[PDB]
Formats: structure tokens, sequence, C-alpha cells
């Protein structure tokens, strides 16, 4: 189990370590084979190397069989050229692995339906994952342009990159509750008519799951109103953008939710929140996040669903059991991590 | 006061006369020189004339000041060529009468947050009107195609597009609560940076109204987070219609909402709930929307905010004192506008 650990910023060497813990942990229990080396990115590296994404990482992540990344980003580099901001290495290293689906899960785990936005009774048992196409749609099409009279842009999709975002919707849920929902405007849309045939056809090679299909105006209605319903949710980019951020608030606790880039090349495991500079060094960073980040790469990268399953359980009752000053506690990073390893021990 | 009052299908005919009974009850009290006639829609107006639409409306919808509208529709009619059907007429009327701005408002009345999926306070306190562009973006735009190999569609907007609806969005907050939020995505798309310049130069004649600007992504999920924050929505037509059924589901009870269409021509009041045969004739039918649809009614058309506040008011109230079936109560129809009259006067 070859990994490279990119920490980045912030509380990111703090929280990325947490993660380890857990990991080399499953690794003796179960030999995982782990091995890892940490690689600097982000402001780290602009500082010590001059640019976020160095070649010695950039070989590293080329060398390795996934990344565990930890959070980039900080004022001090915020002014700089694009060509070297951290926020622009994190794009280099999407764009190097041709990292094409953005898988992005919201869960109300038992006991913290008290979080959610939603009442109880709608937000107990929501497990979501939403998958994001990544490279194409019209934040990347041509024609585009503005003029004083108007502006233009294009949605254009081709049957593959339709096919690759549906193949790996088809096999995540393979992997958790063996339903698909693909989202589309095809009613109105060629786009939308498109995807969904292209979807359908896809859909052929998976007989263990079910698809359907729904309109984005109707799913994002769902989301509020029966979301556990949902097992993996797939559609295009500007839609997965638009629906991963619906699904992220009905946790109701943002820090919590981990993220995934998968592709051609090294897949990315990385929470979803940022470097938060102001806490690093403090402890209190939620590790829940990162934790919840090495969980999807044993399920996505190595295939290790039933340990990932594990590790997400020992998570759940670890929030419950010694809560986080984000969920009103005080457990701080090392005493969270220490009782979700006495929960996997 | 001149009305033309088209009633259509199933409940259209019982939910058209209570919105009547209020406004006859306005106009006694306060001599608004109320003057209506009834004409033929939908499928009513199918089985009678052989469209949905035809020559006496649309002369009566030309000459008239507003439109009440009830509800079209019916699986007789489902069948019969596009030309022809329930759904098409609305569409020949939306056309007829130039209207390019569709506003839906979604409002939890105090004492209902019990209906909403979220929890009592989020939900206290939402009153939001979505203002969705009608006419162009990505459903109507050139050019537009499909092929074996891929699929297109132009997300397209000129100055007058967004001006016009601008203009309604800048309008409608003065009758309300003096803020305007424009939604776009001006971060990656030339249409959003095009569209926040065109409000933004808008936003000058009316210094009256505060205006600021949100990506879509984060604006739905602020609808699911902080939905009170907001008084008016403005966006185009996709995301309008995205945001719009978004914020439908948050008063938790559907068939409560008015809907309003306006344009160059005469403006269409009308409920969002369907026709709803299958109770046509019971008196069973919840005549809010309708009520409602009557209130925006003078409100948009004719100006009267005041007489509007008050016909909503005495819904609200209504709606606490004998609750419809559908609010778990038992008033029926006549019983529920008679408590709104009773608050009326």
């Amino acid at each position: 189990m070859k990994v490279a650990v990119l920490p980045g910023d912030g509380i990111g060497p703090e929280v990325t370590e947490a993660a380890l813990k857990v990991l080399r942990a499953l690794d003796e229990a179960e030999g995982l084979g782990l091995a890892y080396e940490v690689f600097p990115f982000g402001g780290a590296a602009i500082d010590a190397f001059g640019e976020p994404f160095p070649e010695p990482t950039r070989k590293g992540v080329e060398e390795a069989e996934a990344v565990l990344l930890g959070s980039v980003g900080g004022p001090k580099w915020d002014g700089l050229p694009r060509k070297i901001r951290p926020e622009t290495g994190l794009l280099s290293l999407r764009k190097s692995q041709d990292l094409f689906a953005n898988l992005r899960p919201a869960k109300v785990f038992p006991g913290l339906e008290r979080l959610s936005p939603l009442k109880e009774e709608i937000a107990r048992g929501v497990d979501v994952l939403i998958v994001r196409e990544l490279t194409g749609g019209i934040y990347f099409g041509e024609p585009r342009g503005m003029s004083e009279a108007e502006a233009w842009n294009t949605e254009r999709y081709s049957k593959p990159e339709v096919e690759r975002v549906a193949r790996v919707a088809f096999e995540a849920a393979r992997k958790r509750r063996k339903h698909v929902v693909s989202v589309d405007k095809a009613n109105v849309l060629e786009v939308g008519e498109f995807w969904r045939k292209t979807v359908e056809e896809v859909g052929r090679g998976y007989p263990d799951v079910a698809l359907e299909h729904q309109y984005v105006d109707a799913m994002a209605m769902h989301l509020v109103r029966s979301p556990a319903r949902f097992d993996v949710v797939v559609t295009g980019n500007i839609f997965g953008d638009i629906l991963s951020d619906l699904a992220s608030v009905l946790p109701g606790s943002l820090g919590l939710l981990p993220s995934a880039s998968l592709g051609r090349g090294t897949p990315v495991f990385e929470p979803v929140h940022g470097s938060a500079p102001d806490i690093a060094g403090k402890g209190i960073a939620n590790p829940t996040a990162a934790i919840l980040s090495a969980a999807m790469m044993l399920e996505h990268a190595f295939g290790l669903v039933e340990l990932a399953r594990k590790v997400e359980d020992a998570v759940a009752k670890a929030l419950l059991e010694t809560p986080p000053p984000d969920l009103g506690g005080s457990a701080g990073t090392e005493a969270f991590t220490a009782t979700v390893l006495r929960h996997l021990a």
C-alpha cells in the first residue's frame, strides 16, 4: 500500500498525522503493507521550493498508489502570481494524474441528526455520494465569449467524458448500496438527453446496480425532502458542483466531510475543509475529515471497503463518545484520534 | 380593476371562485372598481372550443389588466397533439403577453415551521421571492445539437434580457424588504460576469434597494442553512428553475404556493399546484394558493401592496385557525375562505 502523503498547510500536518495514526494501526493489525513518504506541497513548498507542486512531489505522486492530501492555502501566498499560488498546485496535481471524477459523500452519522439543518426525521440515515464530472462541461466549453451586447458559454459533452464518470459512479455504488441516480436536464436539453442515453448504455455492464434518472430541479427538491432515499448520485460538472454543495450542508457540519478525486493516474484523498491557519499547532483541529479521507482511500484506491467501513464506524462512535469542540465537546485532535483507535482495536 | 378570470380544469373552478370571494369582499370594502369576466381555458376549452386558448380568451386576456388563472390539465387531454394540449396553451398565453419573469415566493407563515423540512429555528421567518428569467438562456440558446459523438447547448444572454428581469427584481424588492441577491457563476463563466455587471449597472437606478451577488452553488447552500436572510433573489432561467424549486420545498407544503408571470403584456397570477381532478367537486381543495395568487395580483398588477399584505395576513391566521386537510385539519374550501374573509372584515 504505497501512499504519497502531502500534508500542506495550517492544520494540514496535524490532521494528516491523525489519519496516518489510524492507518499505521490498521497496518499492524492486518498487514496492509503500508508504505508512505511525506512530500512538500502548497505554501510550505512555495516557501521551501518556490512553487506549490515541485518536481520531488510530482515524482512521488507519480510513483505512489494513492495521495493522502492535507489542506493547502494561506494569506502569505494569496498575492503571488497565479502560476505559483497554492490553489493552482491543486489543479496541477489534478491535471498530472488526469482525475476526472470528484466524489463528495454527505452522511448523517447516528445520533448527530441534531447538527442537520433538516428535522431529525429527515436527516436520519442520509448517506449519499455525489459524483461530479470534473474535466468538461460548461466551465471548459468552447465557444465562449462576451461583447458589449451579449455573452455565451457552451455546455458540451462527448460520449467518452460521460462514459468514464458513469463507470466511477457504477463502481462506487457496487461498494455501497447498489443504486445510482444520474441527474440531467434531458427533457429540455440535448446534452441532457445524450447524457441520459450514454449512462443507460453504460448501465448495462453493471447488472448488479440499479439506475434511475432525475432532472436536476427535481433532484434539488428531493435532496431536502427525502435525501435518505439515495445511494450514489452522478451528474455533469456544474450540476455536480451545485448538488455536491447542496448535499454537503445536510449533515450540518462541514468540517467532517471527506473528498476524493479519481481518474487515470494516482487518486487523491483530502478533507473538504481548508488549512485553518488560525488554529494550527493548538491540537484542537478536528481530524474527522482527514480520517474519513483515509477511509475513502482504502475503499476507492485499494478496494478495502470492509476496512473503510470499520474506520467509518470508529469515527461515528468517537463523534458520539468524545465530541470535538465543533460538535460542542472538548476532545482535541489527539484525544479524538485515540477513541477512534480504541474502537478500531 | 379589470381581471380576466381563467379557472381551467379540475379544482380550478373551486379555488378560483374562492379567490374571487376575497376580491369581491375587498372591492365592496374599499371600492377597487373590480370588473372581471370568466373565460374558457385548458381542457374545458379544448372540449368546448377545440383548442386550450381560443380566440375569445385571447382577446379577453388582451383586454384585461391581469389574469387570475386557475389550474389546467387532465388525462383526457394528455394524448392530444402537442399543438392543442393544455400544457401548450399555458405557453401560448405566456407568449401572447411576452411575460419574461416568473416570480415564485416561498414563505414559512408563523406557527407553520412544523411543516418545513428544516428545523423550526431555521424555518422561522423565511419569506423569499425567486425571480426567474423566463425567455432566454440555455433552454433556448443556439447553437445546440447532438451527434453520435457529442452534444452541445448554449447559455447565451444579451444586455436587454438581463436588464428587464433585473428591473422586475428591483421593483419587487421595493414592495417588500428592499434587498436583492443576484445569482450567477461570474467566477468561471462569461455569462456570469456579464450578468453580474449588467445587474450592478441596472442597480444604480434603484438607490433605495440593496444589491449583493452570490454564486449559485453557494446560494443553494444558503437556501438550506439560512434562507431567512433573503428578500428577493434574481437569476437566469435554468438557475432560476433550480433555485425556485429549491426554495419551494422550504415551507414544506407545496399546495400553498402562488406564482406570477410578469412581462410586457397582461400579467398572469396562478397557483403552483395542478388541477387535481381527483378531488374536483368535493369542496376540499385548499384555496390558499389561489387566494395568495389574488394577493400577488393586487401587489404586482395594481400596486396595492398594503391590500396584498392584509390578504396574506388573513390567510396566515386562517391556516392556524382552521387548518385545511393538507395541514392536518378539516376545513374545506368554503370554510377556509370564510375565516379569511372573517379576518379581512
